[PDB]
């Protein structure tokens, strides 16, 4: 229906990079709009998994989530057409341009992600890999969360199996790495790690340690230290995301309103 786009109305231009689940190309849609098109190869992911994903992305429209326009699914490679977010990946942006940012700009990046995540949370979805590598930066430095192939339906205070794509353990809550289960607060833990990445200008978390070491250290109570550019108030907010128990972590709704008075 409205989800299907006219393939002849998409012209692909240069490769932008890769992520997911697929190479991403810059494109033009209807000879007017700049788009980023993800290529879904035949066999790369399931046919029926694709429909559920495309529908979920279409449903979840928010200014802080990558805008989905439609798909070209009649032939392979399947196109996933989205808005082109000109400054690309947040992680690369922090690494290349982070020194030029004010701490108030770093907080605004965290606020943007939180606002998009509060929207997902209000719809009973979690993000399975909330990290700077899955966020994009637009021309005005507004941050958008990329959620394709990385969401999971979970009712509040309930647990669901972690079975599927194994995402980086340094962004994983203990219920994930220990019990192979997601809670409605598993992405809140990841969001605290994302705030740490932002305020650290894209440094790797626990950079001295292997994944095996991190699982042990985190189980023992060890946490990431305060990034130099983070105020103690901002550190207390990220730190609150890392309670061993999901019940003790804030929701994104609480995080959002905690960040709101600290802006500019
Ligand atoms: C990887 C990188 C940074 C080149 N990348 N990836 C996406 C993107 C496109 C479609 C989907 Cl479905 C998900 C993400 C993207 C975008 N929209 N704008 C700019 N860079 C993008």
């Amino acid at each position: 229906g409205h989800m299907e786009l006219k393939r002849e109305e998409i012209t692909l231009l240069k490769e932008l990079g890769s992520g997911q689940f697929g190479v991403v190309k810059l494109g033009k849609w209807k000879g007017q709009y700049d788009v980023a098109v993800k290529m879904i190869k035949e066999g790369s992911m399931s046919e029926d998994e694709f429909f559920q994903e495309a529908q979920t992305m279409m449903k979840l429209s928010h200014p802080k989530l990558v805008k989905f326009y439609g798909v070209c699914s009649k032939e392979y490679p399947i196109y996933i057409v989205t808005e082109y977010i000109s400054n690309g990946c947040l992680l690369n942006y922090l690494r290349s341009h982070g020194k030029g940012l004010e701490p108030s700009q770093l907080l605004e990046m965290c606020y943007d992600v939180c606002e998009g995540m509060a929207f997902l949370e209000s719809h009973q979805f979690i993000h399975r890999d909330l990290a700077a590598r899955n966020c994009l930066v637009d021309r005005d430095l507004c941050v958008k969360v990329s959620d394709f192939g990385m969401t999971r339906y979970v009712l509040d205070d309930q647990y669901v199996s972690s079975v599927g794509t194994k995402f980086p353990v340094k962004w994983s809550a203990p219920e994930v790495f220990h019990y192979f289960k997601y809670s409605s607060k598993s992405d809140v833990w990841a969001f605290g790690i994302l705030m740490w990445e932002v305020f650290s200008l894209g440094k790797m978390p626990y950079d001295l340690y292997t994944n095996s070491e991190v699982v042990l250290k985190v189980s023992q109570g060890h946490r990431l230290y305060r990034p130099h550019l983070a105020s103690d108030t901002i550190y207390q907010i990220m730190y609150s995301c890392w309670h061993e128990l999901p019940e003790k972590r804030p929701t994104f709704q609480q995080l959002l309103s905690s960040i709101e008075p600290l802006r500019e």
